Order: structure tokens, then sequence, then C-alpha cells
């Protein structure tokens, strides 16, 4: 399923043109883009939660060479499903 | 930002009631996690990908009869960031 995809399903079950679904999943994602943005966790009851997870800098290797290397700090996004969205997965 | 919140987001982006962008927000996980229900991955341009994991089935040991014990595999959610959720937090 992708984008296109899961905007029919919305038009479909919202009862909204398709570009009126268009508009709305558009919001949706980049509203979530957006609050990790600025460092907001998004809680989604009943889906799971975004956040953004801050690691730090730290020494690694590289898989083909076994070269030291410097990983730098970095900020990621980082989902996690809530029960409603693992039950039906498993 | 929970659920309430970002259903008031798409409905200012999104120009829409706060009954539609709720109906919006709702039909969008209620898709997601049907999709993955059904193994099928959700691949969504910039934000990223859900998906279904499987943790392999594996060996254990009963700690009280010291026999060995199968942990049957399982499924679970997994999400995998895209280039513009990344670029949007580094």
């Amino acid at each position: 399923m992708n984008k296109t995809d899961l905007i029919n399903a919305v038009a479909e079950q919202a009862d909204l043109t398709k570009k009126e679904a268009g508009s709305a999943v558009d919001a949706v994602f980049e509203s979530i883009q957006n609050s990790l943005a600025k460092g907001e966790k998004v809680q989604l009851i009943g889906f799971g939660n975004f956040e953004v997870r801050e690691r730090a800098a730290r020494k690694g290797r590289n898989p083909q060479t076994g070269k030291e290397i410097d990983i730098p700090a970095s900020k990621v996004p980082a989902f996690k499903a809530g029960k409603a969205l693992k039950d039906a997965v498993k």
C-alpha cells in the first residue's frame, strides 16, 4: 500500500473527496514531521508514539575494512507501536 | 502532540471540520493497521515505511526442568523513516 493507495482508503472510509483525503493525509504526516522537527513527541492513542532519539558521538568500525571510524552524534526518528497495532500484527 | 492535537492540526492545514479531520485521522491509522495485519508494507514517500518484521523461532531452556523449549516465531510492527522525516530531525 503506497501513499496514493492510502489516500484512496481514507477517501472511502472517511467519505471525503480524493482531493480532501489527499490534503488530510499530507497534513497528518507533515504535522508529525513538524512536531518531531521541534523535538516534541507524538503520542497517538491506539496507534503508537513517535519521538526523536539522540545518540552521542562514538567510536565504531567499518564492516568491510576493520578500520576505526568516528561515529558522530545523531538525532533520528523513532516509532514505538502501541498494543492495538502490535496485537493486530501478531 | 497527541491525537486530539493532530486532528486539530489536520483540520487547520487541510481546511476540514474537526469531525472530518477526526474521521480522516482514524482512517489513516486503521488503514495502516489493516495493511500490516495482512503482512503488507505501507510505503509513504518522504515519511517512511511501516512493515512487518518477523522475530525468528528459537530455542530456550526451562530453568526448572533443564529441558529445551521452543519459542515460536512472532511478528511485530516496524517503522523505517524516510529521507524527508530524517532530514527534518537531524
